[PDB]
């Protein structure tokens, strides 16, 4: 029940669930993971390794080079790819060993993957190892590091500034700056670029292509959302942490708002700080943070969305998987409330995979009996659901040649929270889709 600090071969026998909680940068992904894979191959286990992002998967594929590891014999895939396969009639192999790296990731597909895995372990069908420096319930924002970190609470700019904050731009090294949202990041990055800094911006939808730029010498700032908490490695000297995040909230079961900016969890703060202090021979790394931490409330939509996913994943006859027990208190929905019949469930998965809609929104459309290609719901909502861009109602040319105001029947604030998200939703509402 208690987390461990070293891998032991008896962790690979069925019904064992082990949390490996070495401090950030202690060598979990880099040194303990290849040891586990060797022992699994030696014992003929059917194994899957789950990476948080394809960036990290590509990294592990090279560190595991020379072993029989199939990137999608040991299978390698991302959390989202794993949960995605569980949602198709492509009934997944019955692995008897699941290794989940960066097991703290709180996106809905990762929460659902932990629930499925822990249920298989409790069924006695598998063993599992969750690797993370910050397991659920963590209340330490300042864990150990390979080199000592200088922690300082300071006022962190939340918008562009025309004077002051000289300590930001006088720094000579490399800084990673965590922001609560893409739109806040755009404003900070433009202000740094105007000061002559070379800035890379990272978000969940640009991470793959833009993270590559960080592997070079010629940058001063990375401005990033919380996606960089999931095992992203930088060569940086300083982290600036707003200590804030946005929280998706389902108001009354009828809409999703983005609440905040509000304090991050202790686990998030520790992972942000854990981007630096990683070189044991390089003292002096600095963590500058702008406020306190707070634990997640009852109302974070990601855990409810995870139940929407798990209610639609096959397990064994009529069974439905539970959430991983330290996470199971966050949701009030009851097992099975979100189960869909076969055809609506196909629409549900299509809206998420092909439409890039948030889980909650894809469920509302699918359970309404709307088919994937029917976009009338994007335009027939109430007036309060009108989507604005630069303070004017957004309009779209539909597939049928009419210009309509964007006014979805169900409002999820995440489809219009930044320029790239709105562009994608406008294309979806028009019956179009940009080349993947
Ligand atoms: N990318 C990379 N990192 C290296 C290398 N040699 C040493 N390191 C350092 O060793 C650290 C430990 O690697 P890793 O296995 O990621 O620790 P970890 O416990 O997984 O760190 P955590 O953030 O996810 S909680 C790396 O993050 C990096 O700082 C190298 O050749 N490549
Ligand atoms: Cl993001
Ligand atoms: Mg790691
Ligand atoms: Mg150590």
């Amino acid at each position: 029940e208690t987390p461990v600090e070293c891998f032991e071969p008896s962790m690979l026998k069925k019904k064992q669930l082990t949390v490996l909680d070495l401090h950030p940068g202690a060598g979990k992904t880099r040194r303990v993971l290849p040891e586990i894979v060797r022992e699994a191959i030696k014992t003929r286990l059917r194994t899957v390794i789950l990476a948080p992002t394809r960036v990290v998967a590509a990294e592990m594929e090279e560190a595991l080079r020379g072993l029989p590891v199939r990137y999608m014999i040991v299978d390698l895939m991302c959390h989202a790819t794993f949960t995605s396969r569980l949602l198709q009639p492509i009934r997944v192999p019955n692995y008897n060993l699941y290794i989940m790296d960066e097991a703290h990731f709180t996106d809905p597909s990762s929460i659902a993957a932990r629930g499925y895995i822990s249920t298989r372990v409790e069924m006695g069908e598998a063993a599992a190892i969750f690797m993370t420096a910050t397991p659920p319930g963590t209340r330490d924002a300042f864990p150990d590091s390979n080199s000592p970190i200088m922690d300082t609470e300071v006022e962190v700019p939340e918008r562009a500034w025309s004077s002051g904050f000289d300590w930001v731009t006088d720094h000579s090294g490399k800084t990673v700056w965590f922001v609560p949202s893409v739109r806040n990041g755009n404003e900070i990055a433009a202000c740094l670029t105007k000061a002559g800094k070379r800035v890379i911006q990272l978000s969940r939808k640009t991470f793959e292509t833009e993270f590559q730029k960080t592997k070079h010498q010629e940058w001063d700032f990375v401005v990033t959302t919380d996606i960089s908490e999931m095992g992203a490695n930088f060569k940086a000297d300083r982290v600036i942490d707003s200590r804030r995040c946005l929280k998706p909230v389902i108001l009354d079961g009828e809409r999703v708002i983005l609440a905040g900016p509000m304090p991050v969890t202790h686990a998030s703060a520790a992972q942000r700080r854990g981007r630096i202090g990683r070189n044991p021979n390089k003292p002096g790394d600095e963590y500058l943070y702008g406020g306190g931490c707070a634990e997640t409330d009852e109302d974070h939509a990601h855990w409810l969305e995870a139940r929407m996913l798990l209610d639609n994943i096959y397990l064994q006859d009529g069974l439905i998987a539970s959430l991983y027990r330290p996470e199971a208190d966050k949701v009030a929905a009851i097992e099975g409330e979100f189960k869909l019949r076969t055809e609506q469930r196909k629409t549900f998965v299509e809206l998420m995979k092909r439409g890039d809609l948030p889980v909650w929104l894809a469920y509302q459309v699918a359970s309404a009996g709307i088919t994937y290609t029917d976009r009338r719901w994007c335009f027939d909502g109430t007036t309060n659901n009108t989507i604005m861009e630069d303070s004017v109602p957004a309009e779209v040319w539909t597939r049928h040649g009419e210009k309509r105001v964007l006014k979805p029947r169900w409002m999820d604030a995440r489809v219009c929270s930044d320029h790239a998200a709105l562009k994608s939703f406008k294309e979806f509402a028009a019956g179009k889709r940009a080349a993947a």
